[PDB]
């Protein structure tokens, strides 16, 4: 069973506001989860230093972008430190985050959407894309996790008995919007990754899907 | 939980004499699944002659063959006709199958191994390059469960609860033998593919992950 939680009154406002924004530089969704991404590895390699055995459920560090055409999904991962159940709750959803009324009158006083991730909202950019975000996260301290929103006021968390194993990280399912399917093709998402992540200490894998002539 | 199940005492056999063999031209176990897979694919498209719904659970037929390095695993997919819990226990186990025996005795008297799948045993020629394999499978029919034998004289069938969902079909999780990790390369399983599988009526996908440079 799914149990669900209202969202803070001022992230609801800020996915209202993206979802629904007609900014014309949409990719920038791309290097914030990517950046996401790369601070989970960040934070699962310096817990290690610490606490080896942490890195065995998944001794590969690496980000992977897996488009899914036939559902018009495109998927985010990375083997970084995953978020519990409650991190879930706590991280995405219920606690006030400090930048988003600062962000949303930033963007009013006519700042570049393209801030969203210096005042530390980046994730919601992927409702730019996006009308529906599954993230599927695995930490070690925790079971496998579904965390669902489709920019409404409320998510749902439910334990995870659908989807692939995930050794340790987070999947970022981004249900993609109809007119944004050109992110799942891979010249497309080859140009954006090259374009605002040169510097990502991590590989950034793409799987392709080719039939065999 | 997992139940456990006795293979039919010849089948036990056939398993011991394959996943033991010094044969040369292991290659053969691609043919052979992918002749499975387009005969699963025929299935499907068939009985939607008359009842055209049982394609709405996953339209695009499709063979689909993904290596996961890591892991050491080698998947061939369809999305075919599937197999329900009752056809797993049946159709890879339980119920002695007519060319077993016939094809053992061929093998002493010096049959080519490649015959394997002419006396309607071919599945099990995946013991050539893996000691352990997980079937999952989704038919219209029935919820999605895994059948797995490491070629001992029992395997077991689990509902599944731990794989991403299949809408319709089947997966042939293969956990390679270390010293056949070759055919997790994209360029050798390209020529085997090439080799002896020209008329497939389905496309054949290869999925590819490659380092965004
Ligand atoms: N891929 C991820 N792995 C682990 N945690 C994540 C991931 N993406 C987002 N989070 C968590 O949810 C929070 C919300 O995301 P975001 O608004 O972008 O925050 P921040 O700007 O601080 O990265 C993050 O602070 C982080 O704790
Ligand atoms: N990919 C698949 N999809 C559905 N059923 C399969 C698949 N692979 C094998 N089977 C089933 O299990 C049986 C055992 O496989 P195999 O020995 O190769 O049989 P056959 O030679 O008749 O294909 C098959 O007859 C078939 O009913």
């Amino acid at each position: 069973a799914s149990e669900t939680f209202e969202f803070q009154a001022e992230i609801t406002q800020l996915m209202s506001l993206i979802i629904n924004t007609v900014y014309s530089n949409k990719e920038i969704f791309l290097r914030e989860l990517i950046s996401n991404a790369s601070d989970a590895l960040d934070k699962i390699r310096y817990k290690s230093l610490s606490d080896p055995k942490q890195l065995e459920t998944e001794p590969d560090l690496f980000i992977r972008i897996t488009p899914k055409p036939e559902q018009k999904v495109l998927e985010i991962r990375d083997s970084g430190i995953g978020m519990t159940k409650a991190e879930l709750i706590n991280n995405l959803g219920t606690i006030a985050k400090s930048g988003t009324k600062a962000f949303m009158e930033a963007l009013s006083a006519g700042a570049d959407v393209s801030m969203i991730g210096q005042f530390g909202v980046g994730f919601y950019s992927l409702f730019l894309v996006a009308d529906r975000v599954q993230v599927i996260s695995k930490s070690n301290d925790d079971e496998q996790y579904i965390w669902e929103s489709n920019a409404g006021g409320s998510f749902t968390v439910t334990l995870d008995e659908v989807n692939e194993r995930i050794g340790r990280g987070t999947i970022l399912r981004l249900f993609l919007k109809d007119d944004q399917l050109e992110y799942l093709e891979e010249k497309r998402i080859k140009e954006v990754i090259k374009r605002h992540s040169e510097f990502v200490a991590y590989p950034i894998q793409l799987v392709v899907t080719k039939e065999v002539e």
